[PDB]
């Protein structure tokens, strides 16, 4: 395959990027504490959003509402409107740096993980966490909701990747969170985990150098395969939303795509300099992004020769 970049950012280390469902925009958090808004298309910056003390690595749009939510090594989940450009509110509670922060899709809710062994549900109307997740041994390096039922998956440096029932704080909404599955496999701590948009697939990576692909039904889990090739850590892993691919980066410097079918190796991309530390896909379009030592790079992946 080759990349077809459409927008880079120069900069110093940029930790997350976010892309806004519907605008061509992507949010950038960045080692240096700041909160970058780019318009990828015109490649301009709209805003900067200056909010908190030391490495920003949590950045996440709401899917429909001008809002987006930040995390940072300050421990704190803040809140923000772009189209008024304020810092609504800060969501205190953790303590230790805050390493995700997303949105849920159809309740009133954010979800947040911490290096303090917790993941924290806040509901954003009445600025209440409504659930403390606790269980993990270790620092929780990411936690993401499932796009159509009551789960979140999380992944530790405990080793383990955990599957959480969250149908009873739902019930309340309208017993709150129950670990349902320990994932073991993973021989050391793990740093991504990632559900498919459609498709009963978790995603894990971590320091192992292996990224994990497991199935799901209401009943159980499993583990289909590995992919093998990274030499280093790996930081963030994904699945293309609408090829059978998936998609890893890395501190050995590269991007690799994977078969999502067999696990081979279809492609990898290297930077010469720059460890990356965390790829994201736009939900509807080809438009991939990923955030390493020198800025955010925007790119379409196309098959080779494409072109």
């Amino acid at each position: 395959m080759e990349m077809l970049t459409k927008f880079e950012s120069r900069s110093s280390r940029a930790k997350g990027v976010a892309f806004h469902p519907t605008q061509p925009w992507i949010l950038t958090s960045l080692h240096n504490g700041r909160i970058q808004l780019w318009d990828y298309r015109m490649g301009t910056l709209l805003d900067r959003f200056d909010g908190h003390d030391g490495p920003v690595r949590g950045i996440a749009f709401h899917p429909t509402q001008p809002l987006f939510v930040s995390g940072g090594d300050d421990y704190k989940v803040n809140v923000w409107n772009y189209k008024s450009r304020k810092l609504l509110f800060s969501l205190c509670g953790h303590m230790d740096y805050v390493r995700v922060c997303t949105f849920h899709h159809e309740y009133p809710w954010i979800l947040s993980c911490s290096d303090d062994q917790t993941i924290r549900i806040w509901n954003w109307q009445s600025r209440n966490c409504i659930a403390i997740l606790t269980g993990h041994s270790h620092a929780v390096m990411c936690a993401a909701f499932h796009p159509s039922e009551d789960l979140i998956v999380s992944a530790s440096l405990d080793q383990t990747v955990r599957v959480w029932d969250i149908s009873g704080l739902r019930m309340k909404n309208a017993t709150d969170a129950i670990v349902k599955f320990v994932l073991e496999g993973h021989d050391r701590g793990v740093n991504w985990c990632a559900f498919h948009p459609t498709l009963p697939l978790i995603l894990s990576a971590g320091d192992d150098r292996l990224v994990k692909l497991w199935r799901m039904t209401a009943s159980k889990a499993w583990e289909v395969d590995t992919c093998r090739g990274h030499f280093n850590n790996v930081s963030c892993c994904l699945f293309h939303p609408h090829q059978e691919l998936i998609l890893s980066a890395s501190e050995d410097k590269t991007i690799r795509v994977w078969d999502l079918n067999r696990r081979t190796a279809v492609q990898t991309f290297r930077r010469d300099n720059d460890r990356f530390w965390f790829i994201t896909v736009h939900p509807k379009l080809n438009l991939f992004a990923a955030a390493h030592d020198s800025g955010v790079m925007v790119f379409k992946l196309e098959s080779a020769w494409s072109h």
